């Protein structure tokens, strides 16, 4: 699909059997989701944003569907303003910018 | 052009008579650049994201060239970690997400 940018590029994702709204964010290297429960062990990660560097929990090899496309990769969990789908998963679904 | 997301989507922009490197960010409503001088009047604004909020100066009707594509729009100037081209200008150059 082709997504224009006149509005926020919000899509529905599926993770842990539940649906959530997320933002396709090309300016984000990683994917960060609002507080939720994920399986397995996690490692610490510091991510930098417009307002500063914060701490999140890093989970690897997590199943996540983005707009119907299945992906398996790293998902960070922390106090993010919105669910963000970053380049690590955008590349898995074959996303590119065009103009 | 078709820009890959294997790396950060960085491009050259021309604004105020000078060349700079900026990040194409679909997850940002606005465009914000590191401290620089711009012509015309401005109003204060607070923008927030990962890490919190930062105070910026809002300049309207500013001419900019992104990857050789001319456009006009609002440009915020402040202590952003990186130059960011947001949706307000990405739409003007016909930028879309595809997958
Ligand atoms: C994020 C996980 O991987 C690592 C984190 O990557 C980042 O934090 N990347 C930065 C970009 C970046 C910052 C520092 C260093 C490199 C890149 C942004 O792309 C992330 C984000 C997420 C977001 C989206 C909607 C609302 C809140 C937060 N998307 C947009 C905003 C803000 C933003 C940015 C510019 C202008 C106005 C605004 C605001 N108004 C608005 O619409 O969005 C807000 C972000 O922080």
């Amino acid at each position: 699909p082709q997504i224009t940018l006149w509005q926020r590029p919000l899509v529905t994702i599926k993770i842990g059997g539940q649906l959530k709204e997320a933002l396709l964010d090309t300016g984000a290297d990683d994917t960060v989701l609002e507080e939720m429960s994920l399986p397995g062990r996690w490692k610490p990660k510091m991510i930098g944003g417009i307002g500063g560097f914060i701490k999140v929990r890093q989970y690897d090899q997590i199943l996540i569907e983005i707009c119907g496309h299945k992906a398996i990769g790293t998902v960070l969990v922390g106090p993010t303003p919105v669910n963000i789908i970053g380049r690590n998963l955008l590349t898995q679904i074959g996303c590119t910018l065009n103009f």
